């Protein structure tokens, strides 16, 4: 008989979830199965992020119970747990969504012979991706494309993506009973205090498939909207009703399908014959993520500036004051800092709110490695792609991708365009609330008795300005020519 495992990893949703079916079919038992290191605390993640991944399993377990299944959560890694499983159930068939990262690759590999030795049929099939990453590469000649012009028209000889897959039964081949390692009090979700967090989380962004299909919905409820989409023109400083979509951290775990919202988008587009294009579009914002996975995937030692063939070797500096100002929101910049404060309390910004406090800290002002700031945002994004974070991270430290070092943005004018009145930093800097706006992007400025009055006083309640803009962005524009200079 047929009894299956599908292995969650990303992927985790029910919907276009060809391992899934595959699994399911002619099936006797299968075994919903998610993989915990209880021990993940011990040498990195905020608490938003990990919750976000436990609210989406918990998502899960409510789908699969639904249909009559159940989701189990391993405790252990998947070396040592999966040689047990095997022969415990009787397992004939392994399926799990196809990962491209590194350390995937690696664990892929072992469970893959291990899973041979043991006599279980491994099927991997490819929904993260709108593509075979692969194949893109295959067809290009055997390597990716370096810029995005290059990479669209690639794809439109490529043709559409798969269409999403279909919908799994209404029910499911359960897992067997009184099985030992399916015992439901060592298969649980656990919670964020009993994995060893201290802090509860503040994100307002909750996990799981059901909300990523409903912020789908949401955003194309105005089609106009959907196809007249333009990534450049959209609002950094709206807070109350995000100017996109937020589908980043949804679409990074695979609680949404990229597929899925690329035939959603086909089916607005073909209505609307003027609507936008790439790169500016919202296909064009799903043809970056598929982008920057295919060149990742393909570059070796993509996260890191050494050994990078793609990657600018850049003197940055060494400087963990000026890191940890930046790091801890109190650079003297309301802009920077209420930005900042969004990083560790939402998990999630604007792509432009992004921009200005990479620039800032990169080839802007502070001229810190890109490295120091991924680090950064890998602790604290509820959305982090660890080949997303890296090409984005060296294409506003112009170091990929990026060349114009010249484009230098103003922590102080930048917000002023989108929000004078400042609403943006007194929501995510309350000790500014009272400022008026004439000052509120650059306090420093405000005479002492409005200081006062407003209850802000630079340099007690809130610091000074740790550099001069124009002293420090022209340091850095000089540096970054030598550097380009240098390097032939
Ligand atoms: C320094 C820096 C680091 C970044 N780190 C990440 C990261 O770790 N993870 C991440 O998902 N995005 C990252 N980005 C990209 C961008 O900021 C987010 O994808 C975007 O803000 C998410 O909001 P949204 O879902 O509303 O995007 P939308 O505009 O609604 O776009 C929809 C989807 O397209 C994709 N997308 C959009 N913009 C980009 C982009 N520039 N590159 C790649 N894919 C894109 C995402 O999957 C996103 O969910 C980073 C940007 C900067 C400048
Ligand atoms: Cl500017």
């Amino acid at each position: 008989v047929k009894n299956s495992i599908i292995w969650f990893r990303k992927g985790l949703r029910l919907h276009d979830n060809p391992a899934l079916l595959e699994a399911c079919k002619d099936a006797k038992h299968v075994y919903p199965v998610f993989v915990l290191d209880p021990h993940f605390l011990q040498q990195k993640v905020s608490v938003n992020r990990y919750n976000f991944l436990l609210e989406s399993l918990e998502d899960l377990q409510r789908s699969f119970q639904a249909r009559g299944s159940r989701l189990l959560v391993l405790r252990g890694k998947p070396e040592e747990v999966f040689p047990r499983v095997f022969r415990e159930w009787g397992v004939t068939q392994l399926c799990f969504e196809h990962d491209t990262e590194p350390y995937a690759k690696v664990r892929d590999a072992a469970v893959r012979r291990l899973a041979a030795e043991a006599g279980v049929e491994v099927v991997t099939p490819i929904s993260h991706t709108l593509y075979d990453t692969d194949m893109l590469v295959a067809r290009n000649g055997g390597a990716a494309p370096l810029t995005m012009q290059s990479f669209t028209k690639l794809v439109d000889r490529v043709g559409d993506p798969p269409a999403p897959a279909p919908d799994p039964p209404a029910a499911m081949p359960p897992p067997a009973e009184d099985m030992p390692s399916a015992a439901p009090a060592a298969t649980g979700v656990p919670t964020w205090q009993e994995v060893g967090f201290k802090e509860p989380p503040l994100t307002v962004f909750k996990g799981g498939e059901t909300e990523a299909l409903a912020r789908l919905e949401a955003a194309f409820q105005d089609p106009k909207w959907v196809a007249g989409f333009q990534k450049p023109d959209t609002d950094p400083s709206a807070w109350e009703k995000p100017a996109t979509t937020v589908l980043s951290p949804y679409l990074k775990f695979g609680c949404l399908s990229a597929r899925l919202f690329h035939a959603r988008l086909l089916e607005v587009y073909r209505r609307h014959p003027a609507h936008s294009q790439p790169p500016v579009s919202l296909r064009g914002q799903l043809l970056w993520r598929e982008f920057f996975y295919t060149v990742g995937s393909t570059t070796p030692n993509f996260h890191r500036m050494a050994g990078n063939p793609v990657c600018k070797q850049i003197d940055w500096d060494d400087n963990p004051e000026f890191l940890a100002a930046w790091r801890e929101a109190r650079t003297g910049f309301p802009w920077i800092d209420a930005i900042m404060t969004q990083l560790v309390t939402w998990g999630w910004m604007h792509h432009l709110a992004r921009h200005s406090v990479a620039c800032f800290l990169t080839r802007g002002d502070l001229y810190v490695s890109w490295e120091r700031g991924m680090e950064v945002f890998e602790e604290h994004l509820i959305d982090q792609d660890h080949y997303l974070n890296a090409a984005n991270w060296m294409w506003l430290s112009a170091s990929a991708f990026f060349s114009q070092y010249f484009r230098v943005y103003s922590p102080v004018v930048f917000g002023k365009k989108y929000d004078p009145e400042g609403r943006f930093i007194r929501k995510f800097l309350p000790v500014l609330k009272d400022m008026p706006a004439k000052y509120i992007y650059e306090p420093w400025t405000a005479p002492l008795e409005v200081q006062r009055k407003a209850g802000c006083v630079v340099g007690r309640d809130y610091p000074a300005p740790i550099v001069d803009h124009a002293v420090a962005s022209k340091a850095c524009i000089a540096r970054m020519a030598a550097a380009y200079r240098r390097s032939k």
